[PDB]
């Protein structure tokens, strides 16, 4: 969706004093066409009689006009009232799939001119927004709330199936007996996860001042889920993989292309032809993932570990004066590293 | 419900522009009274008068007409308008339970032609479906997501208590101290975990592309739990039995039979009189569920595995070179069938 | 709520005939005024005009006769549709507090004649139920659903707040340093739990058919929390309980009493002032509990163990050979009794 | 919002007979306009004409009442009825921001008497109330629900990270492993859902009656929250703190200030410039949270412990004649904490 378009949804996104005005109208079933231009003087040719008011623009007094037939003519930013009651006369050869004279109407007037056409039917509850050759159709915070509510309910069962496979994978990990199937199946419901998260972000953009719940309950549930994958891509890629490469493979898998099982195993730099395959591989996590998460090692510096001690599994049989030995990491350093690793062993297994 | 009622019921599901424009004429209290033929010529013995409009379908169309009194007939798969504003006559002697002319009307129409028929009253929101001797009532979506959404509540709460159920007969396992109550217990809220899935169903279909969340969530919520019935008869059945058998034996604890202890212990093998002597046999894990789920070992390969070993209990105090005497198991699946359970038995014993 | 009362309650529940009826009238805003009565013959007195039926009833003929002024008159038992159309007049006499003919022509009539008689006006979406000298709204299935899934999600709420205390009390037995505050924190949360239940159980009954899956959230929630009371009133009572005795304290708190500390530890047989003493207080558990939930030892078999050793610390430090000595616990009740404990023990301390 | 403005909100708030009249008012569309004055004998100047009534008080005789044009006059404690049918006149000069005659008079006779006006406008479903220079837009009981549920499952969600937050600094804390960022994190969330619930109280006030479930989910979900909070700025401030001083921090990052990290470390008492260097900084427990909430030792006699061992980490090296040495503990309680802190380092780490 057009970034263009996305500036001139937010004037009717629930919170604005206009889609306050809207609501409203719909409510009484009164119709209504709204022309948001921005030099009342110079559309002449497509308005025509009507009110002349150019007074300040109020909720109030868009739905008082809204109760006479015709058009209403508002300033682009929504601070003025121009005309009320006027009649629109768009090029009737410019082509349209919508149906009725108002609609019809709005769609050739915001094609013609270039401008934000709004439209609402007076027995239907939606807002049609018309612009350039877009059509966006708005609805009601209840219809959207109940999508959203859903969503995040859903999201909660993927996060609690997510956490689950890390719990099981943190298990194998320490006990260095992860095979390629595992780290590709908690991949996989990561990415299923985060794009639940993509598609219903629209519906909570739309949800406008009455997504702010929604907005921080997404938050909670995904916090720091994206962090977590990149690490594992990290840990578990065939070659060593830099952070943004591994966000670039997150972000894919994300839109683009679909998680499943061997085409992730695939762009992790591993030849594998049948799922049956990946339960037959055997991988050693890099460390990445504990040094920066548990031991808060930055990315910077545990490269430096692992450069020295290849694996995790390395890196949790090394005392201090070994990991001393290692550029960026002190006696606090090697303290932390150290003592995480033999915490999560002797908690975990 | 017959396959053949539940293609026309596609007809008419969220998601169509058949039902998009349904939903219009109930939001405006229209009524409706519509016809599905593949040819309009043969029908003019139940159609009368009206007007000949033969053009291509849309919702838009189906709804203005809609405003007329009368009938309107549409082609089989949605594509045409024929007619619009018919006097539908089918024979009056036929048979019918409807209430009204519109109602009473559909159902000897669809009874005599074999052919769909819809019915909308002006008063009320459902939609009512007659093809050849059923009748269907579809709901609108809120009350069908009300009542989806009951149920995945509910089924989490099964969920939870088949999750606690488990992890108790795990340990009971790895110590084996299992009775042949633990496993029913467990059984039997699988089977009704499924159950409730299955009632569901008609709801989540009837949805259409309204019920996508819906079914993401109930298989993230129900997703392996009928391999694990599955394992858990294998296990625990009084003689070995077949993977294919156990899977009849689900699928008529999930419809025809009804899940009570005694029963279940029943159809495990056991001969069993009162519930109360459940808790008296004893019963021992032929190690399936662990071979396949944790160790990653193919069932073909499982049973060579028991076949030698008998039962968990020993495959857990088998050394990999004692494993390895097995066929399909190498030093690798040695290993992993050595570790996975060494692994579990310290972790949760 | 009386019995007789709740009887004719069930009449116009979600789910019969005559409730579906009713819900259509109330969507069309048609008002209603039925009179269900026995012997028709027998109020020439009170029913005047009209039309006289006798025909079966059925929910479409009830909806179609409500179209008229009056009252409709139907038998008992719903079967049959005896008047239609029908003025009603009881006794002026009679006192009423209701306003408006229809709903003090209701109350009079049903107090006059020990009938019921149900009234609904035309703008408003509840029914009103009148019989002998009582009265019940009924509510329509939305507001009740949006009540009990409250309270459910309130239940859940709660519950967890009961496993948390349940888990922390566990380890406080398992290594014998229970006070009386733990004791009596987990019944005050076990008691208001139960309550909750107890105040929804009229809405769950009065969604009839719609409280389906409503009492399976309840059930699957609450299940053996009951029991679970009964058996730490049994372990903690100062001086040794009869079980039937603990589930009439239960009952007792569940209704009647409140569930205050000092109360609580007052039933208990604690003679204690201040709920800060109750942190003083030290207290060990019988062994009820573990015994039956846990070792699967019947109660009859349980007090002999008790009777014994006393605690469950010191039956938690018996051997085979010792547990052996009681009567009812041959080597399978007392491997039972020495695993199972030696097993949590292992496993939560 | 001012307290005298609540109290006057608490008179049409669900469960009061104002509101149900009101609610019915609403359901009926009619129009009302509500003066509540206390001498009706004083007013002569802003009412005129009407009826004259002076009589008690009920839902049913305001809602017929509100049929008739004009403007009901009630007596302050809603007991009596006065006028109906009145014309009121408050003074034109007056100032107002309010559309419409009804909004606009309801708003200047406020102002002008100090009074209480309740404005309704037929179309409309919402309640104005005006009082002295104050306007309160009280909702509909079905839109708090949605927003109430809606922040529930919010706090639900925050609450899930704050506890797996606090078990994790719980074995940080087991272990002398804890870092400043590691405590300013835990405070950070528990502030933000403390906040949650400032925001949502207004909510819930609102909802009156139906309300009472609410509530009782909002105390099951941050019932101990406060106390913990104050027990960890205790156990982590710099310099020793006292309770009150504690509350008081707490107090203001619920309202005032923001919980930001650099933020709440200078409150502690760090010097810490980037919200990097919190991972820098090691900080070790002064044992209060465990003594109180654990040993369920009073922060009086806690305070001695420390004094004399300093941090947790010291006590829970202490033998029971170790901590015999301090005041206030006896065998008791030095079992208790001796006990209880061996405990939970055993089981967590
Ligand atoms: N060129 C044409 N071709 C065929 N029929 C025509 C027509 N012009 C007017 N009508 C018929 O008259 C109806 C009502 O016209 P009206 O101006 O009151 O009431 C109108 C008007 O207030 C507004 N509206 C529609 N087009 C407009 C325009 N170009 N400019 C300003 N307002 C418009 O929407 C209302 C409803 O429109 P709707 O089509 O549902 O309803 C239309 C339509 O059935
Ligand atoms: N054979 C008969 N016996 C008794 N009464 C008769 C009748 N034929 C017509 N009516 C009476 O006239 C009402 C309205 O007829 P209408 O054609 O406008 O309005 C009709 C019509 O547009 C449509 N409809 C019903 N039957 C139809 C049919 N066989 N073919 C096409 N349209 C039909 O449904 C609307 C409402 O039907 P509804 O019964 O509620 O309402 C009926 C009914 O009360
Ligand atoms: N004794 C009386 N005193 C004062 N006013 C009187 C009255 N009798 C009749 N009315 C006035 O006439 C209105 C309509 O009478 P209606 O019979 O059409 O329409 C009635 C009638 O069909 C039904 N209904 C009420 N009482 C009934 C009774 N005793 N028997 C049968 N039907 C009754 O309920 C409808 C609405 O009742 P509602 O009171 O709202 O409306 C009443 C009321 O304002
Ligand atoms: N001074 C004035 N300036 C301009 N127009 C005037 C006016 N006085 C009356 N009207 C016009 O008459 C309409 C209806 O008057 P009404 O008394 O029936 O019906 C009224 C009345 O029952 C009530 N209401 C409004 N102001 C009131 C007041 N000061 N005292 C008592 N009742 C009032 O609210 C109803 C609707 O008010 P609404 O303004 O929507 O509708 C008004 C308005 O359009």
């Amino acid at each position: 969706v057009p970034q263009e378009l996305i500036e001139k949804i937010k004037l009717i996104s629930p919170g604005t004093e206009l889609r306050k005005a809207l609501d409203d109208i719909i409510n009484a079933n009164f119709g209504a066409l709204i022309f948001l231009v921005d030099d009342p003087k110079k559309y002449e040719d497509v308005i025509q009689g009507g009110f002349w008011l150019d007074t300040d623009f109020s909720a109030e007094k868009l739905y008082e006009l809204s109760k006479m037939d015709g058009a209403i003519v508002l300033s682009e930013d929504i601070t003025k009232i121009y005309y009320a009651n006027v009649h629109l006369v768009p090029d009737p050869t410019i082509p349209t799939g919508e149906t009725g004279t108002r609609h019809r109407t709005a769609e050739r007037l915001a094609k013609q001119t270039g401008k934000v056409v709004i439209a609402v039917s007076r027995r239907r509850n939606i807002i049609s927004l018309y612009y350039k050759n877009y059509k966006y159709v708005v609805n009601q915070v209840d219809f959207l709330i109940s999508k959203v509510t859903q969503a995040i309910s859903t999201l909660e069962k993927y996060k609690d199936n997510f956490n689950k496979l890390l719990s099981e994978l943190e298990v194998l990990e320490l006990e260095n007996r992860v095979t390629l199937a595992d780290v590709v199946r908690t991949l996989a419901k990561g990415f299923e996860l985060l794009r639940i998260v993509e598609e219903i972000r629209p519906y909570i953009v739309e949800l406008g001042e009455e997504g702010r719940l929604a907005r921080m309950q997404l938050r909670e549930l995904t916090e720091d889920v994206d962090d977590l994958l990149v690490l594992l891509i990290m840990d578990y890629s065939s070659e060593e993989v830099e952070e943004e490469t591994a966000q670039n493979i997150l972000q894919d898998f994300i839109t683009r292309r679909e998680p499943s099982p061997i085409s992730i195993s695939r762009v992790l730099g591993y030849d594998v032809q049948q799922a049956a395959q990946l339960d037959d591989v055997l991988v050693s996590a890099r460390g990445y993932r504990l040094l920066k998460t548990v031991a808060r090692i930055p990315l910077s510096i545990g490269y430096n570990v692992v450069r020295m001690f290849k694996t995790l599994d390395q890196i949790s049989k090394a005392s201090v004066e070994d990991l001393k030995k290692v550029e960026g990491i002190g006696e606090k350093r090697a303290r932390a590293i150290s003592e995480s690793i033999s915490s999560l062993k002797h908690r975990k297994t």
